[PDB]
């Protein structure tokens, strides 16, 4: 096994793959690293589970197809994955916790949004369709888009969702387009 998170690439206290040799942290993975289980198979792998079982889950799908989709077992998954493959990414850091908007020329958002809610949304089964996932992730960046205005610090923001967008054309295997 590795000797680093997955995720944020730091040592600590991490629990290894059983059948593959990724590592965790147990907040780092999403869900959160299950209490027993032996063997246990991190996201990576019950991911490519899923494909292997379904070949042609990779066949090119419609985004607006997949945003109806409901929320059952593997549409949870596959968001859980998205949401971990975005704080695989170091700039996460600045989307993470709750925002505070005091800036001389902007006004903050009607609506905040930050990683760890989407988390525990997540966790707490509150979304009924890939849609509303979706939806809060996206609102993250358009937010600190709209917020920072014309500060070179709105690219961490067009840098992140960049991120989130490629994973969620891969994970979805949405359609390739030109
Ligand atoms: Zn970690
Ligand atoms: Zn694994
Ligand atoms: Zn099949």
């Amino acid at each position: 096994n590795s000797n680093i998170c997955e995720v944020c690439n730091k040592w600590g206290r991490l629990f290894c793959c059983d059948t593959c040799p990724r590592s965790f942290h147990e907040h780092c993975h999403i869900p959160s690293v299950e209490a027993n289980k032996n063997p246990w198979s991190c996201i990576f792998c019950r991911i490519k589970t899923i494909q292997e079982r379904c070949p042609e889950s990779q066949s090119g799908h419609q985004e607006s197809e997949v945003l109806m989709r409901q929320m059952l077992p593997e549409e949870q998954l596959k968001c859980e994955f998205l949401l971990l493959k975005v704080y695989c990414d170091s700039k996460s850091c600045f989307f993470a916790s709750e925002p505070y908007y005091n800036r001389e020329g902007s006004q903050g958002p009607q609506k905040p949004m930050w990683l760890n809610k989407v988390k525990t949304s997540l966790n707490e089964q509150m979304y009924t369709r890939v849609e509303g996932f979706v939806q809060d992730m996206r609102l993250i960046f358009h937010n600190h888009k709209e917020f920072y205005r014309e500060d070179k610090f709105t690219r961490l923001g067009i840098q992140v969702q960049d991120i989130f967008e490629k994973n969620f054309r891969n994970i979805f295997a949405i359609q390739e387009t030109s």
